[PDB]
């Protein structure tokens, strides 16, 4: 259930840039690998930034936030998601504590589920890790309210997700880049809204380097989804 796609071209386009890459594509509960370095989609690798989408759950879920709060520039939840925003999600994470959050972690069952005794930090250098067939699960799981959380927090969070519409298609998703462990690690994870309601959900995963821009995830993803009819 689990197999390569047509992935002639999309090979050449992660070789262009000089790194191993994988994209995970999950229609109805089919999941096809395209990249150069298919092996990374059955790896664990810490999240970064994806972790944000879990957070945002775990936190709107127990009402330790909500998505008017202005966190003290001043803002939101929804706004912190796009940004860097280190204190608004690492304040979220100690407002939530590590009892309740491994608890929620255990209970969605992400990736390893383990979490550690830092609150504020497990998701970026360990120990929690996921794959990203783990990861496109988790998210196409999100895209249909399928997640064991409230309807309402659900569409909450995927408002938060949205990166942008073209030509009646919706792209949704989340980032995240892991810095300081090594080899670098970068995630570009989310879904495709198709016009007629289609839902296609895809994972993202990459060795980064420093030079690179951040854009280079994105800039992969778009060629792929196209090359793929997917948009
Ligand atoms: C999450 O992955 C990142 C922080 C919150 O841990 C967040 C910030 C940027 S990475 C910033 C450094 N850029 C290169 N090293 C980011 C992303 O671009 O995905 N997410």
């Amino acid at each position: 259930a689990i197999v390569q796609g047509h992935n002639q071209v999309i090979h050449q386009y992660f070789d262009e840039k000089n790194t191993s890459g994988v994209l995970v594509i999950q229609t109805d509960k089919k999941i096809n690998l395209y990249g150069n370095a298919l092996s990374r989609a059955n790896t664990e690798y810490v999240p970064a930034s994806t972790f944000k989408m879990l957070n945002a759950l775990i936190g709107l879920e127990n009402q330790k936030t909500d998505i008017n709060e202005i966190f003290k520039k001043d803002m939101t939840l929804g706004e912190a998601m796009k940004l860097s925003a280190v204190p608004v999600y690492q304040e979220l994470a100690r407002r939530i504590g590590l009892d309740l959050m491994q608890k929620e972690v255990k209970r969605i069952g992400f990736g390893n589920a383990e979490i550690g005794q830092q609150v504020d930090n497990f998701w970026l250098v360990g120990p929690l890790k996921v794959t990203p067939i783990q990861e496109v699960e988790f998210v196409s799981q999100l895209a249909h309210t399928q997640l064991p959380f409230s309807e309402k927090v659900q569409a909450n969070v995927k408002n938060m997700l949205l990166l942008e519409e073209s030509n009646g298609y919706k792209i949704f998703g989340k980032t995240g880049w892991a810095a300081d462990i090594k080899p670098q690690v970068g995630w570009l994870t989310g879904w495709v809204e198709q016009p007629d309601g289609k839902i296609v959900a895809f994972a993202l995963n990459m060795e980064m380097r420093s030079e690179m821009p951040a854009s280079i995830r994105n800039e992969l993803l778009m060629k792929s989804l196209k090359q793929l009819n997917i948009i």
